[PDB]
């Protein structure tokens, strides 16, 4: 806690104090591309291990998609002490994304809102340098570490399909796990891609081009869905998960709920509230998709996690696997380290064999 309190409470601070929201983002990318960052000096004990998606993952704690959209700090993130890294969302074509600002901090809420709107190198970029460290990849997966690639759409885009497909094609080969995002709140009508007939559709075609691939190069297919949906939505949503035969969900993206006392002053912005406020939602958002899927469908849970018991709570609630990125705004690099090491605690304190062992318990 030493190093996580100084970050937290000075070098954080005095850093976003500094700059802009953006600016601050882009440049914790840079120094992880650059390597300029700390040396985590915690080696996952053997319990944290978990096994889905059919690949083996060290620690159950991974980056969230947003943080490195374009893929060029993958490294950094994995000596950060990632579990598992996802990158993207990346769209077909390159695209500057909505203008700035586009970022707002909300310290108060230890919450952010963000407007992006799938800013993106494209895949013919991001492949060239998935490309260019394919090999690394290869060892780091098959020694506990695996690569997800975000897929997204272009803003004027008709048909999302053609375009997912096309990222199907060009990432899914150096893809371990491949997230359908459709769950966006700051791109045009993304969010009706959750509703049954389109989202079927979608899928179909997507595993289509997936099923249309060598066997080694084929990636765990995700979707990743919003956590504001109706009663019926979450239900169509399983349906058409388990109808399928999807890989597994991710749960969930950022809301468009602003929820009643938030002391944020930036709070009316337009755009997806990730961080603290969200943390409940997305774990009753895991728990209510874990009964419908029936628990046969892998959950990697994100939204607001920041603690050890954070993320316990969302793998008590279905989660197999655990995501966060809005945290390290606040918490800076060291708060991988922390989760993982009050996860080890809250599980060995409420005894459990490891993390398998507390998938879905609260069930
Ligand atoms: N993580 C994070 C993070 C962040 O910190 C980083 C990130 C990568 C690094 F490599 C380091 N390295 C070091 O600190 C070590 C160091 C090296 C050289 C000099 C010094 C010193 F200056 F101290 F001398 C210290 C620190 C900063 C802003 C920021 N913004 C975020 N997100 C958002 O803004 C919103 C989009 C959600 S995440 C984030
Ligand atoms: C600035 C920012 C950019 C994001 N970009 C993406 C994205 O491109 N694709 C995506 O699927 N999710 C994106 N997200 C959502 C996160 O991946 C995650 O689902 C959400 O932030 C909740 O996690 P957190 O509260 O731990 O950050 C973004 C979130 C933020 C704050
Ligand atoms: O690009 C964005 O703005 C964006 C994409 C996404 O999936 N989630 C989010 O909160 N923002």
């Amino acid at each position: 806690t030493g190093d996580e309190r100084f970050y937290a409470e000075h070098l954080m601070p005095t850093l976003q104090g500094l700059l802009d929201p953006e600016s601050a983002h882009r440049l914790a990318v840079r120094f992880t591309s650059l390597g300029l960052l700390p040396r985590a000096r915690f080696q996952d004990s053997d319990m944290l291990e978990v096994r889905v998606l059919g690949h083996k993952f060290r620690n159950p704690v991974g980056i969230a998609a947003g943080f490195d959209k374009h893929g060029e700090a993958v490294d950094g993130l994995y000596k950060m002490g990632f579990g598992f890294v996802e990158i993207g969302s990346v769209t077909p074509k390159p695209q500057e994304g909505n203008p700035r600002p586009r970022v707002f901090r909300l310290p108060e809420d230890q919450a952010v809102i963000n407007r992006y709107g799938f800013n993106s190198h494209g895949l013919s970029v991001v492949e060239h340098r998935l490309r260019a460290r394919q090999q690394k990849q290869a060892k780091l997966t098959e020694d506990g570490l695996p690569l997800g690639v975000n897929l997204g759409k272009n803003k004027t885009s008709v048909d999302a399909a053609e375009d997912y497909a096309e990222g199907v094609r060009v990432l899914g080969p150096l893809a371990d796990y491949l997230v359908v995002n459709v769950s966006s709140p700051n791109t045009a009508g993304l969010r009706s891609l959750q509703g049954k007939a389109e989202l079927r559709r979608l899928l179909t075609k997507v595993l289509q081009e997936r099923d249309g691939l060598r066997r080694v190069h084929r990636p765990a297919v995700l979707v990743k869905i919003a956590p504001d949906l109706t009663s019926q939505d979450k239900e169509d949503i399983a349906s058409v998960v388990k109808e399928l035969g999807i890989d597994g969900l991710i749960v969930t993206n950022t809301t468009v709920s602003r929820p009643a006392g938030l002391q944020g002053a930036l709070r009316s912005e337009t755009g997806g509230l990730s961080g603290k406020p969200l943390r409940d939602l997305s774990t009753q958002t895991i728990r209510e998709m874990y009964a419908l899927t029936q628990g046969r469908v892998p959950i990697i849970g994100v939204g607001g996690v920041s603690s050890g018991q954070d993320a316990l709570e969302k793998i008590r609630a279905g989660a197999s696997l655990v995501q966060l990125y809005t945290a390290l705004t606040f918490w800076g690099p060291p708060v991988v380290g922390k989760v993982k090491r009050e996860l080890e605690a809250l599980l060995k304190e409420q005894g459990f064999g490891g993390v398998t062992d507390a998938i879905g318990a609260d069930h």
